[PDB]
C-alpha cells in the first residue's frame, strides 16, 4: 500500500492521512511536517527550508527529494507508505519514480483531494493545531470540544505561522501552478484518483478507503 496524497494548501491531506495511518498502519510521511520539525530543532535543514516555508514558496527540489529518498528507505515503510505533500512538482514526481523503482515499491494510487481554491483561505486561517500531537482542528468546521486545547491530550493549540493571509495566498499561488502538470503526469501513468474533498471529513475518508481494498 504505497500512496501519495496531493491537494492544494488546506485541502485536507493531514486530516485524511491521520486517519489512514491509524487504520492501515503505514507511515505518514509529510514533507511539511519534516521541514517543520527541522525548523523547530534548528537543524541545518530546518534553517535552509525556513526561508522558503515562511514565504509560502517551495523548498528546492534537490534537498527535498534527498530527505524523502532517505525516509522511504526506513524499516517502517516495509508494507507501504503514505506520502503527504510530496511530490508537488513534476521533477519531484520523476525523481520519486526512480527512487521507488530502486526500492521496488511503485505507487499504487495518487489521491488528489479536490477542494475549490476559493475556500482554502478559510480552512487555513481558521486552522488550529495541537502543539502536542500535531492533529488539526478548525474553529468552524471541526473545533475542539474545549476551545484552545486538544481533545486527545489536552495540549494547547496554535496557529501555524504560514497560515496568515499573505502567505496562504502565495502558497495557493505556487501550488496551483504545479497542480495540472502533476495531475497530467499521474493520469498518464494510470493511477491518479480524484476525490471530492469538500464534504464532511468521515465522507471524504469513506471514498478514500474505498480505493484502498486489495492493496496488500
Ligand atoms: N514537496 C515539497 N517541495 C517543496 N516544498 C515543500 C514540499 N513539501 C512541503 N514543502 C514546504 O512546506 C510548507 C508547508 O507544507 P505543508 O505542511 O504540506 O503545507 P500544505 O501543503 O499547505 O498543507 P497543509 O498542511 O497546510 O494542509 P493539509 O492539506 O494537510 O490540511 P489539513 O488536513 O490541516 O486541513 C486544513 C484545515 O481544514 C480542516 N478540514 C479538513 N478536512 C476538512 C473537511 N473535509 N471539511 C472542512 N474542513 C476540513 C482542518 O481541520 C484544518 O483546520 C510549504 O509552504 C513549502 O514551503
Ligand atoms: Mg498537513
Ligand atoms: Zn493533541
Amino acid at each position: 500500500m504505497n500512496l501519495v496524497l496531493m491537494g492544494l494548501p488546506g485541502a485536507g491531506k493531514g486530516t485524511l492521512g491521520e486517519r489512514i495511518v491509524e487504520d492501515y498502519g503505514i507511515p505518514h510521511i509529510s514533507t511539511g511536517d519534516m521541514f517543520r520539525a527541522a525548523m523547530k530543532e534548528e537543524t541545518p535543514l530546518g534553517l535552509e527550508a525556513k526561508s522558503y516555508i515562511d514565504k509560502g514558496e517551495l523548498v528546492p527540489d534537490e534537498v527535498t527529494i534527498g530527505i524523502v529518498k532517505e525516509r522511504l528507505g526506513k524499516d517502517d515503510c516495509e508494507r507501504g507508505f503514505l506520502l503527504d505533500g510530496f511530490p508537488r512538482t513534476v521533477a519531484q514526481a520523476e525523481a520519486l519514480e526512480e527512487i521507488l523503482e530502486e526500492y521496488g515499491k511503485p505507487i499504487d494510487y495518487v489521491i488528489n483531494i479536490e477542494v475549490d481554491k476559493d475556500v482554502l483561505m478559510e480552512r487555513l486561517t481558521g486552522r488550529r493545531i495541537c502543539s502536542v500531537c500535531g492533529t488539526t482542528y478548525h474553529l468552524v468546521f471541526n473545533p475542539p470540544k474545549t476551545p484552545g486545547i486538544c481533545d486527545k491530550d489536552g495540549g494547547e493549540l496554535y496557529q501555524r505561522a504560514d497560515d496568515n493571509e499573505e502567505t496562504v495566498s502565495k502558497r495557493l499561488e505556487v501550488n496551483m501552478k504545479q497542480t495540472q502538470p502533476l495531475l497530467d503526469f499521474y493520469s498518464e501513468k494510470g493511477y491518479l484518483a480524484n476525490v471530492n474533498g469538500q464534504r464532511d471529513i468521515q465522507d471524504v475518508y469513506a471514498d478514500v478507503k474505498d480505493l484502498l481494498g486489495g492493496l496488500k
